């Protein structure tokens, strides 16, 4: 049973489409977001009202504009924005914009309790967020974010798929003020306050929401306040949960994400070439315990992240938790071992070795 009933259209949009809720679903400055409906579809919507009162006749024309070029961003993994029109606000011009309403919340809101599941969606939803990125920045004129952060990506569910939205508009923050109340210090490149910024400064974010999905906690959490964090990102001074990063790869990848000097960052061109966004193999093999130089065994766990990819009736999500002597034992020997204890098949003996090599072959090294 529905009481959608009660809910009380209070607006229209000039088109007649899309009707207003007088339910809030958040706030900040220059933004209120409500419930709405599309009744081409009776699908919720979120009825975005955007306002800066401050705002010249010029700059508001370039605001509806940007406003209006949202509508033509069609990607599996942008927030779809279905109209933007101009109206009043208390007497003041205002801008309203339609968009898909994310039922699910934000990465935010998920990493405030929950882990990223295993075996693959850090991989994916890390790829989706530079799809996204890559989608906006390849667009006539480009398109940067602005805004990038963990509270602007939303999800589809746990298992499903990230949709990066509520992009920072180029007129809404065009001054010291604006960038100050809209964007989070965290997830802020030391170049942000600077007049003139590229599309490196979404590179920069995207480290720090990397990083977070990757530690499972707040980037400078160490810090009092604002203050402390333009301090510290401004000096070159890493957050200490990037030392916290167990996994090389994810390290290296953050590390050429958040580098200080814009011109040294990454790309996202090369970025979705690294090796660690490949799924031939449908094999990984992870550290399953924090790693102590005083032992010489490791605590590993093999991932069958494709059951496809094998020889066998395999299930999906199977973790297979062993032991590895970094001394006395070989990935080629433990690989017989999961074959012999009925794990896999003889065959899948090569990509079982390979799995286990490649997470392997780099700690046997750093032991002394």
């Amino acid at each position: 049973m529905e009481e959608e009933a009660e809910m009380k259209a209070v607006a229209t949009s000039p088109s007649g489409r899309f009707l207003k809720f007088d339910i809030e679903l958040g706030r900040g400055a220059f933004k209120t977001v409500y419930k709405g409906l599309d009744t081409e579809t009776w699908v919720e919507v979120a009825w975005c009202e955007l306002q800066d009162r401050k705002l010249t006749k010029a700059e508001q024309q370039r605001f509806k504009e940007e406003a209006e070029m949202l509508k033509g961003l069609q990607h599996p993994n942008i927030v779809r924005f279905y109209d933007s029109w101009e109206s009043i606000l208390k007497g003041k011009k205002c801008i309203v914009l339609v968009t898909e309403l994310m039922t699910s919340g934000t990465l935010k809101t998920y990493l405030k309790r929950f882990k990223v599941m295993k075996p693959k969606v850090l991989r994916s939803w890390c790829r989706q967020i530079l799809k996204g990125l890559q989608f906006l920045h390849t667009r006539t004129p480009p398109i940067i974010h602005r805004d990038l952060k963990c509270d602007n990506i939303f999800i589809t569910g746990p298992t499903g798929s990230v949709k990066i939205g509520d992009l920072g508009l180029a007129t809404l923050m065009r001054t010291s003020f604006a960038k100050s109340v809209i964007g989070t210090p965290e997830f802020m490149a030391p170049e942000m306050y600077e007049e003139h910024y590229d599309e490196s400064v979404d590179v920069y974010a995207f480290g720090m929401c990397m990083l977070e999905m990757a530690t499972s906690e707040y980037p400078y959490s160490e810090c009092q306040n604002a203050a402390q964090i333009y301090r510290k990102v401004t000096s070159g001074i890493k957050p200490a949960s990037f030392n916290k990063v167990t996994d090389p790869e994810v390290k290296e990848i953050i590390e050429g994400c958040i580098r200080q000097n814009k011109s040294e960052r990454l790309s996202i061109r090369d970025l979705l070439n690294h090796a660690f966004f490949a799924e031939d193999t449908g094999l990984r093999v992870e550290l399953a315990e924090e790693d102590d130089c005083s032992n010489s065994s490791l605590a590993l766990r093999l991932w069958v992240e494709d059951p496809k990819k094998l020889k066998g009736k395999h299930k999906d999500n199977e973790a297979i938790e062993f032991s590895f002597n970094l001394e006395t034992d070989t990935p080629e020997e433990v690989a017989y071992e999961m074959v012999k204890s009925g794990f896999f098949h003889e065959s899948d003996s090569k990509a079982v070795a390979k799995s286990i090599r490649d997470r392997v072959t780099p700690i046997k090294k750093t032991r002394e």
